[PDB]
């Protein structure tokens, strides 16, 4: 229950950041951070600079209130990510945000200005609705993987990259399957620089796999990896069902041995 449209709040925050920086190229660090660590640095960045109110000059008093309103809009978002958003938050901590290597001057707000688009992206997660998302990742199986065949309207794919590669500065953090009623296709696009839907085509992808987040009613298909063998038992697939509020995964019965 976010008492404001994600697009409007970021709109306000965006202009505030601009009215403070006046165009220094941001310098990041190598360590990515969760959306919470991300907000902590800038909330701390806010309060710190406001305290550096060296002399009550009305020129800087302007800068002071400019920060407070920014600060408030930051603390508000963060306060509304840790409460009851835990169903989604647990997977919202999977997204990769980027931190400033240094943050003591107003020219460092460029670092924050860029990450505003992937921020609003995550802000819609609990607001852009309308199917529902599954609280957990599908149950991992010893020496076995899984793969959904038909993506449903709303499934997402993290824009993770290869080693040494980051997702594009000020770029979206994931893709989304738009179902509507007529057609059915994907929306966003991933990008990596250096230091009824179907499966999307690769980029300079992640040299691991693909971090997914499924909607309810989506089924993943399990099977053993090579060198191992299943004997079926029960079902070899899991479906995300929302039973009595909470969402869960129908436990598949499938085991492989060497």
């Amino acid at each position: 229950n976010f008492h404001l449209r994600p697009r409007d709040l970021i709109s306000n925050i965006n202009v505030i950041v601009l009215e403070l920086k006046g165009t220094f190229m941001c310098e990041y660090a190598d360590e990515t951070a969760t959306i919470v660590e991300f907000l902590n640095r800038w909330i701390t960045f806010s309060q710190s600079i406001i305290s550096t109110l060296t002399g009550g000059s009305s020129s800087t008093k302007k800068t002071q209130l400019q920060l407070e309103h920014l600060l408030l809009d930051l603390q508000m978002i963060l306060n509304g990510i840790n409460n009851y958003k835990n169903p989604k938050l647990t997977r919202m901590l999977t997204f990769k945000f980027y931190m400033p290597k240094k943050a003591t001057e107003l020219k460092h707000l460029q670092c924050l200005e860029e990450e505003l688009k992937p921020l609003e992206e995550v802000l819609n997660l609990a607001q852009g609705s309308g199917s529902e998302l599954c609280d957990d990742d599908p149950p991992e199986i010893p020496h076995a993987t899984f793969k959904a065949m038909a993506y449903k309207e709303g499934t997402m794919l993290n824009c993770e990259c290869k080693r040494g590669f980051r997702r594009i500065k000020s770029g979206s953090l994931y893709m989304l399957c738009t179902g509507n009623s007529s057609h059915s296709s994907w929306d966003n696009q991933c990008q990596c620089t250096s230091s009824h839907c179907r499966e999307p085509p690769p980029w300079e992808n992640e040299a691991t796999e693909r971090i997914y987040h499924f909607v309810v009613g989506q089924m993943v298909y399990y099977q053993c990896v090579q060198g191992y063998r299943a004997l079926h038992r029960g079902p070899a697939e899991s479906v995300c069902k929302m039973t009595h509020g909470k969402t869960r995964w129908t436990q598949p019965q499938l085991i492989c041995t060497g």
